[PDB]
C-alpha cells in the first residue's frame, strides 16, 4: 500500500517561497517494487475514474491538469494511461502544438482560455500556456512572429520580460481557480543520461524510428537553457492555489504512479460523492419496477 509513498509525494510539490536547483534537489529517478507500483497504480486509475464520475454527476468543479517536460521523457504515454481509465464524456485532452496563425494575432493566453473545462470536467493541457515561458524563451525569434508579443527583435527580451508573465500566469490561474477550477501543474523530469538512451532506442527499432525527428536533438543541445527556464518557472508560478509538482521521469511506472496519487490525493480534498436517491425518488423507482413488472 500508500505508507511511504504518502510521504515522498509531499516532496515533490513546490512550494511558493522556495528556490529550485534541479540538478541537485529533485532526482530523475529515486520503496516498493515495480510489481507493487504496477498494482497500486491500477487502483489509483480506478480511484482517479470513480473520482471523475462523481466530479462529473454532481461536481461545483473544473479539474485543469497540466503536463510539461523535456523530449522522450514519457509525456504522452503517461497522458495515455491516465485516459484509458477514464471516461470520454468528461474528460478531454487538448495538446498543444506550434500556434496557427490565427492563434498568432490573440495573446498568448487566449487559446487556452478556449480550450478550459466546463464545471464537472477534467481538461488535461498536454503542454499548455507554459510553452509561452519555455521554447519561446529558449528560442526568442518565436516571439517575432507572436503578433501581440510586443517584441520586434531578440535583443528587447530580458528578465522584466518574463517576470511580466509569471504575474500574467499567476494572475490567470488564481481567477480560474476563484472561478472553480482546480489546477495541478506536472513537470515529468527526466535526466540528461536517460534521455539519451530513449534517443537511441528510438533511433534503432523500426517500430518506433520512423516517429523520431532528429530536431529534438537540437532542444538538447539548449538543454542548460531549458534547465534555466523550467527553474525560473517553478519558482514563480507554483502556488498553494495551482501548485507544480516534479516528478522523477527516468522510470516510467513510478512517473505514472505518482501522478495517479497525487491527482487522486488532491481531488479527494473535493469530498466528492455520488448523488443520493430521497425518499420520494425511492417511491419513482419503486412505482417504476411495478410498472415493468406489470407488463402484459
Ligand atoms: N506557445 C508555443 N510557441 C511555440 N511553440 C510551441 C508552443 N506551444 C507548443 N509549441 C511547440 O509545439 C511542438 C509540439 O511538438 P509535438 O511533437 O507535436 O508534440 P509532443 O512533443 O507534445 O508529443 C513542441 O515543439 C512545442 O514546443
Amino acid at each position: 500500500d500508500f505508507s511511504k509513498l504518502s510521504k515522498y509525494v509531499e516532496t515533490l510539490r513546490v512550494k511558493p517561497k522556495q528556490s529550485i536547483d534541479l540538478k541537485k534537489d529533485f532526482d530523475t529517478d529515486y520503496m516498493l517494487t515495480k510489481e507493487e507500483g504496477e498494482e497500486l497504480l491500477n487502483l489509483g486509475i480506478s480511484k482517479l475514474s470513480e473520482i471523475q464520475e462523481k466530479l462529473y454527476a454532481s461536481g461545483t468543479k473544473s479539474v485543469l491538469i497540466v503536463f510539461q517536460a523535456m523530449d522522450a521523457a514519457g509525456k504522452d504515454g503517461t497522458v495515455k494511461h491516465i485516459m484509458t481509465g477514464l471516461n470520454p464524456q468528461g474528460v478531454k485532452v487538448t495538446s498543444f502544438k506550434v500556434p496557427s496563425k490565427i492563434e498568432l494575432s490573440h495573446d498568448y493566453l487566449w487559446r487556452h482560455y478556449v480550450a478550459l473545462p466546463a464545471t464537472g470536467e477534467i481538461g488535461i493541457f498536454n503542454r499548455s500556456h507554459y510553452e509561452n515561458v519555455l521554447v519561446t524563451r529558449v528560442h526568442p525569434e518565436y516571439l517575432l512572429s507572436e503578433q501581440t508579443s510586443g517584441v520586434t527583435a531578440i535583443e528587447q527580451v530580458n528578465q522584466k520580460f518574463w517576470d511580466k508573465r509569471f504575474q500574467q500566469i499567476n494572475n490567470f490561474e488564481q481567477h480560474i481557480s476563484e472561478n472553480g477550477t482546480i489546477v495541478l501543474k506536472f513537470f515529468l523530469h527526466v535526466s540528461k543520461k536517460e534521455q539519451k538512451k530513449r534517443f537511441i532506442e528510438r533511433i534503432e527499432l523500426d517500430t518506433k524510428n520512423w516517429k523520431f525527428s532528429t530536431g529534438d536533438l537540437k532542444e538538447r543541445a539548449h538543454w542548460k537553457d531549458y534547465r534555466n527556464a523550467y527553474e525560473d518557472m517553478l519558482a514563480n508560478t507554483s502556488t498553494k492555489q495551482a501548485p507544480w509538482f516534479v516528478i522523477p521521469a527516468d522510470d516510467k511506472w513510478f512517473t505514472r504512479l505518482l501522478i495517479a496519487e497525487i491527482i487522486c490525493t488532491e481531488l479527494e480534498k473535493l469530498n466528492l460523492t455520488f448523488p443520493t436517491v430521497s425518499l420520494e425518488q425511492k417511491a419513482e423507482l419503486e412505482k417504476a419496477k411495478a410498472e415493468l413488472v406489470a407488463e402484459k
